[PDB]
Formats: C-alpha cells, structure tokens, sequence
C-alpha cells in the first residue's frame, strides 16, 4: 500500500494537466454576460456570469477521479466494490453543482518591483530609486519593500503607456507612463521614463499594466466585468482543488480498501 499512497499524492498531478485557453476562458465569459442581460441593460454584474464558468469547469473534473479509482484497483469482491465506489465520486461532483457557497475563504468572504527614474529634476541629482506596486486599480510608490510609506500613486485608468526611442539606456530598458489630457502625469517626475534591471522586467511590466487597464500609447464595461469574472472564477477553483483532493483518498479508504 505505499504504491497507493502514491497515487493518492499522484492524482493532484492530473488534477493540473487541465490546461485551458485563456482567451477561450475570456470568449465564454463575454458571451455568457450578454447572454444573461438578455433584451435589458448592464447596469451590474449577473450573477450567473460567474455560477455558469464555475459550473462549466467544475464538470471537467470528472475524468481525473475516474482514473484515480480505476489505478487504486490495479494495485489491490474489488470488482463489486468498485461499483459502488464510483457512484459516491460522480455524487460528489453532483454536489459540488448544486449550490454555491462564497462565505469562506474567498476573496468576497499584480506587479511589484524596483523602478528607477531616469529623468531628474534641477533639485536632485544621479538616479531616484523607489519601490513600486502595481494593482488593478491603482499604482503606488514606496521606499522600501516593506510599502509603509505610501507617498506617490497613480491611477491605473486615465494613464497611458509607452515605449522609449533611440538613447534611453539599453542596459537598463526604459517604459514610460504620460498622459495627455493633463500636463502634469500624477506628480510626474519629467514624464516618469522608468527603468528595469532587464528588458524581460519591462515587458512583463508592461503586460501587468496592459491587465491592470492602462491603455496603450462595451469594451470599457465589459473589459472590467470579463476581469472581475475572471479572477474570482480562479479563487473559488482553488477551493474546489482543495476538496476534491482531500475527499477522493477518505471515500477510496471507505468504500473499496476498509471493507
């Protein structure tokens, strides 16, 4: 039976091969939105844009435990016994569909990094340096790692995003946050011309304020309602993992190996 304990510590690895499409996961959930609106108007997020994506990938997870129970009789009256112990698996799949519990350990119940600035004013000299947190909904700048200090932030929306021409520095790659409906970039420090260790650091930077909402140097409703779907679909999948791999081994255990 150490074989077994194996595959009880084994199924949480089939339980991640479920891969998905991201833009497949953003494609169904526009269309689920409009479709639960109807002939009326989206004045607030539906619920069922979010019961239906939960539902639809929570029936995926029927496979997995099937193999699991057909590897456990492989190691080990078993043939009847396993008549019985795959019904409990596809009523606890059953169950999880029935009804849906946000009152625990979910987010009802992105960047961070070093940044320097290249451009310094008359006042200061070489290169300033702070600590930077990218949310969402909104930047902030701190002194150190610990984020006490909460001095300078921006707005994630009304910001704009950019790259830099010929003579910024290549060894330290520079991005750029402007606005041009105001001179003034949210207490701008000479157009905020940024720098990263690496090119690497500037491109994932720039997708993290892409994803936060800054725009590019329905869509502004439905962009922020897909987002909102979006996240809160993986928190509560999170917690479906948890149960489904702390539940499989206790109705095995129960069911075939006990009796």
């Amino acid at each position: 039976a150490r074989i077994n304990r194996i595959f009880h510590e084994r199924f949480p690895f089939e339980l991640v091969k479920m891969e998905f499409d991201e833009k497949e996961l953003r494609r169904e959930i526009s269309y689920a939105i409009k479709n639960i609106h109807g002939i009326r108007t989206g004045l607030f997020t539906p619920d069922m844009a979010f019961e239906t994506i939960v539902k639809k990938q929570v029936k995926k997870i029927r496979e997995p435990c099937l193999k699991c129970v057909d590897m456990v009789i492989s190691e080990l009256h078993i043939r009847e016994r396993e008549g019985r112990t795959k019904e409990q698996v596809m009523l606890l799949i059953d169950i999880e569909l029935a009804y849906m519990n946000t009152n625990h350990e979910d987010f009802i119940g992105i960047r961070k990094g070093w940044l320097t600035i290249n451009n310094i004013g008359i006042m200061k000299g070489g290169s300033k340096e702070y600590w930077f947190v990218l949310t969402a909904e909104n930047l902030s700048w701190y002194k150190d790692d610990e984020e006490k200090e909460k001095k300078y932030m921006l707005s994630v929306d009304n910001l704009k995003l950019r790259d830099v021409e010929k003579g910024f520095m290549s060894s330290k790659h520079i991005f750029a946050l402007f606005n041009t409906e105001q001179r003034n970039v949210y207490k701008d420090y000479r157009q905020l011309e940024l720098a990263c260790e690496t090119q690497e650091e500037v491109d994932s930077w720039k997708a993290s304020f892409l994803r936060a909402g800054v725009y590019p140097e329905m869509d502004p409703q439905l962009e922020r309602q897909v987002e909102t779907i979006r996240n809160l679909v993986d928190s509560y999948m999170a917690i479906v993992n948890k149960t489904v791999r702390d539940l499989m081994p206790k109705t095995i255990m129960h069911l075939m190996i006990n009796n």
